[PDB]
């Protein structure tokens, strides 16, 4: 189970079963240990007021490759199937389960959100007899609970040469903000005239499903297709009418077309990849961050990853700082489209930024701790953190100001990096405060470390605020206009306060406590505030064990691997690079949860963050403050033959590493 | 009662009480004659169909700060309390009442729309009793009849630090159009352990209300504090939630921190301030005038005030020319960025300009005669204003224009004030008529002086179709833009004609009607068209008795004191100045009514006026046509010693008048 490419598990115990999600940047198909069933089915983009936080929500939408086979009327189950295989292939995000059903018949099924067409997936199932049977398959729309209103229909598009069924649902989700149209159709290798006839059921309030029989031979192979299309109002003005084109479409492409441009589309995000020798079991963990990225992510968009992904609702689908510090920096080196769809997402937000900081008595924009549909404040009212966490605005400034960084691209700072850069300046100098002594402090916020709230000069919003107003001067000189004196000035003065024992101080009340998540640490990666190596390793020593073990996120360790990479300890670096997602792991496909021991994957931000660990710590890669991709000292882990990085920059460069 | 800060109120007579207001500009709170509550709360910005002209209007809204206080069991009312005062302190628009409970206590609350939180309030309570007792108090949130599907809800808000109680409804506006979310808390001293328990009841359909029992020593005070937000979905996406995370906020940062930043924005607006020597009336008066314009504004928005600011429902909330020539120009000397803020609201409002000039037959914009929140005209359809009162497009591109003089922003130029120029100057080009001699008339339009229905070639109209011709001529001539020559070939011979005396004619059916308020004589001021002081002079004598005691706005004697004072005949100025505000006043505390003699408080546009006599009049202030701000020769009335008026103009200059 440690193919290089691929995730495998054996009999599938739902006792104890994670499942694992194929996506395309815009629609996720999070896996069920039963045959030919999804667990859940994610639309990027779709929020409405649902369950937890009382605040909008990604809603469980359709799970539209929901099939029952049986053969010779004997429904295929669990219990009467044996050899049950399924397998991720992460070449292509292709989720495969295959079974024996008794002395009958070989199945395999296949599904995909494809590639190029966000909005269009498929499942393709083959049936090989040992004997003659006859199946009967059933494609089962019901609307979750999660969604009202619904309507369920059925027609036949013909023409000379076609007669594609079209199962189709329309339906609304929990307040009415969106309507979610849902559209399945058969494909068929024999032709009009010899394809099964599909039958339609309508027996229940929230199901109905089309359904055909079909006789195979013994030594035969039969092969079928499922194509659906999932589209809101969020997305399109008439939801119902295009999804039912887009099926129609993808059936006249057919499977073999669909598949070929899907792979395609995979194979260039694979041209940025990560080799490890000498250690299968993390060339495999590596493939599979990137491969949740690269599923989690659509070039060509507005669209961000939540810290879950689209591996389901967690934190409501909600964007955070997990996007600009945690997924975009490996993204920015490896698919600078990538990195610019997430930065898009924010530019597009920019207005309702402002709105937020006139809101809170503030100047530019302020960013929102969570962000949704309409780039305002959406964090629970019950988590201080959506009032008071407020070095989001910086963490937006600093991605900004790398995506020009990395791309060299001055159109873009012109027409969005400095949008985003002036607003989220003039923020911070109206946030600060002057005090007696000409320094200015930030008082009373949430700190990165969580658990400490309602406390004054934290270490790493000061030093995004820092950052933000440095990265806005600097701008403002690429591009020919004169910043405000007030920015650098401010910058220079902002508060970071060393404790006696010399070590950066967290908080203005900060002495000894137990802390989140890393805080102070930011400050030498990434912000790079901290460059002495003495005061690296001080604020190491002191904060490394403050992180307990229960009940803090997957936002620490690949700071203190990278760290100790740069500082060139390899036994330290690997240490904190297997602590760092690890103990966080759910079978049956090693997928990794926010928290040691915990149970709700796929934590996105995580494997954003520990790819960060491989690229800029043992990889040395780091973004140069003069523009451009660089290579510090790094080292390996000791187990580690040789590290290999592709795709790396604009020039697309490949670094290879050795002892 | 003639503190040149404060207006104060010895027992309110609720038979002959006429309340005052403290707003910033988003929120107005008007007084009740009793203690403890208040008459209307206004939002700015926020519109609905309701009542008055069948067309969107303000909203009454949540009374949030309404309370009732007992003293073991005994309501306080009229009939047990005695000394009771109200003062309004205009240097931080706090309301202050004071009063005592028999023998047994004294009561001061004081509140405040906070100015630098747009959404939040806050009332502060302190009580101080001779004897051992026990307070009730109770904190109402009725919903009002304008208001409908209202919802009640209560609930704690904790850490291991905090009880933060939230009271909150949500309601809608009469069509639906917007969602209103209020949420108030108590904010005590003593902390967690040791605060009230607070109660939730809710009794009736349109109120609940939280309550608590509090124990307070002799001789000791006893200090608590509500705590509201009062928001909109014409504000935010998310008002139910965006109210109750305001209201935390509040809380955490504490009473102390909110009215340092009140009071350190209350003091930014009156760096710019009028002070008369040897008048205390004129100097309160002054004083007044100046603070509703200051407290019935905001810098840094896209927000215009009604006729009536946030001091009611009055003109249902609508936008007029009386921000462009009445409130706008005192404001654009003394705070630029208030000023900018009333422009941008024209700005953001082009498209709607551009479409109602589509729908009426014309080129360009042009503006409605009503404005409210999309742009679109908002008259009622039974006032011919709306229709035919075309000089409100002028009237934009003046104040426009004026900007850029004032400011000397070519960047906002560029912008903004160029496209109001360029669209408003199209419309007039559209919209004049040439006759057989190549005049250029304006016909079928609504005076200035709006008793003249449906009349040709108006006196002011006309003017200010010249001038915004010539504006646009000018600002393409700054920006380096070719201007259609046709705009200066029709300001020159647009028809202003006189009558056999050499006055100006009002309109081609004018002879020697009674007029509603000042139109020909505006031709002098504000546009300044004629400029020869004899013909200044002749437009006064014959057009000053015209104007009626009754029915006649405050938009006329204000602009005949300034031209005395241009004239340099003191007696007429004084006589004027005081004519144009004195007879239209309301007790106890000087509010300023539409009319002589008339009830409906509180006409900021008048202030707006007479604020123009005492700067532009009284001090000689004026906008150069080629930009900045001048000094031409004024006088004083007699009985004032000394005239200071500082924060002129982009250098803030301080101007000194004396005899
Ligand atoms: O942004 C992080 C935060 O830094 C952590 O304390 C964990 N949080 C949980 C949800 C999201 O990942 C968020
Ligand atoms: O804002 C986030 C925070 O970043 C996370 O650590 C988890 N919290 C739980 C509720 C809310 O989403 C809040
Ligand atoms: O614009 C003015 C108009 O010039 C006057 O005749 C009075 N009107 C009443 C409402 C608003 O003040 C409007
Ligand atoms: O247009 C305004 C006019 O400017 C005012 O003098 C009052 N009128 C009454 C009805 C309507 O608001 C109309």
């Amino acid at each position: 189970h440690q193919d290089p490419w691929k995730l495998s598990a054996d009999k599938p115990d739902s006792n104890n079963y994670y499942g694992e999600t194929v996506a395309n940047g815009m629609i996720g198909i999070i896996s069920s240990p039963e045959p030919l069933k999804v667990k859940e089915v994610v639309l990027a983009g779709t929020y409405d007021i649902y369950k937890r936080g009382r605040v909008s929500s990604f809603i469980p939408n359709y799970n539209l490759l929901n099939m029952k086979l049986a053969f010779n009327g004997e429904s295929v189950q669990t219990y009467n199937i044996n050899n049950y295989k399924q397998e991720l292939d992460m070449r292509n995000g292709a989720f495969t389960g295959s079974f024996q059903f008794k002395d009958l018949a070989t199945v395999t099924y296949s599904y995909y959100a494809l590639r190029h067409l966000p909005h269009c997936i498929m499942m393709v199932v083959n049936i090989n007899t040992q004997k003659d049977t006859e199946i009967n398959v059933e494609n089962l729309l019901e609307t979750p609970s999660s969604l009202n209103n619904q309507q369920n229909y059925f027609q036949n598009i013909t023409n000379t040469h076609v007669n594609i069924p079209l199962l189709t649902s329309v339906a609304f989700t929990p307040t009415g903000r969106s309507k979610i149209a849902v559209s399945n159709t058969f494909l068929f290798d024999e032709g009009k005239k010899l394809q099964p006839e599909i039958l339609h059921r309508m027996n229940d309030a929230d199901m109905h499903a089309m359904s055909f029989d079909k006789k195979i031979k013994a030594g035969k192979t039969y092969s079928f297709a499922l194509i659906g299309s999932l589209i809101s109002s969020d997305h399109i003005n008439d939801p119902y009418n295009e999804a039912e084109r887009l099926t129609i479409y993808a059936a006249l492409e057919g499977k073999s077309r669909l598949l070929n441009r899907h792979m395609q589309e995979w194979n260039s995000l694979w041209q940025s990849d990560i080799q490890v020798e000498g250690d299968p079991q993390a060339q495999q963990d590596i493939r599979s961050m990137l491969y949740h990225l690269y599923s989690f992510t659509r070039k060509s968009t507005s669209l961000s990853p939540s810290p879950m992904g689209l591996s389901g609702l967690g934190y409501n689908g909600h964007v955070f700082w997990d996007t600009e510090i945690w997924m975009f920096p490996p993204m920015l080196l490896l698919h600078p489209e990538i990195a610019k769809s997430m930065i898009e997402y924010r530019y597009q937000r920019l207005d309702a930024a402002r709105k937020k900081a006139a809101i809170y008595g503030y100047d530019g924009a302020m960013f929102p701790w969570e962000s949704a549909d309409s780039g305002a404040e959406e964090t629970p009212v019950n988590a201080l953190t959506g009032a008071f966490e407020h070095h989001v605005t910086g963490d937006v400034a600093i991605a900004a100001w790398q995506y020009y960084l990395v791309t060299g691209d001055k159109e873009w700072l012109k027409e969005k990096g400095w949008p985003i850069l002036k607003a989220t300046a003039e923020f911070w100098a109206s946030r600060v405060e002057k005090n007696d002594k000409g320094e200015y402090e930030i008082k009373n916020v949430v700190a990165a470390d969580e658990w400490a709230e309602n406390i004054d000069n934290n270490a790493y919003t000061n030093g995004t605020a820092i950052r933000n107003l440095q990265y806005a001067s600097k701008c403002a000189t690429v591009l020919g206009v004169i910043a405000p004196k007030e920015w650098t000035l401010i910058a220079d003065k902002i508060l970071i306060s060393k404790m006696s024992n010399g070590v950066t101080r967290e908080h203005d009340s900060y002495t000894d406590q137990n802390i989140k998540q890393a805080d102070a640490n930011l400050l030498a990666y990434p912000l790079k505030l901290i460059t002495d190596k003495e005061q690296i390793e001080r604020d190491l020593k002191y904060y490394q064990t403050k992180i307990p073990q229960s009940d803090t996120p997957a936002m620490t360790q690949a700071i203190f691997s990278l760290l100790y990479s740069r500082l060139e300890d390899s036994d330290q670096a690997y240490h904190w690079f297997k602590d760092a997602y690890q103990p966080n792991l759910n079978p049956p496909f090693r997928v990794i949860s926010e928290c040691k021991g915990g149970t709700n994957p796929y934590f996105s931000t995580g494997a954003g963050g520990v790819l960060q660990a491989v690229i800029m710590g043992f990889g040395g890669l780091d973004i140069d403050a003069a523009g451009g991709i660089k290579q510090v000292k790094s080292v390996l882990p000791k187990n580690w033959k040789k590290l290999t990085i592709t795709g790396i920059g604009i020039e697309k460069k490949t670094f290879v590493l050795t002892h």
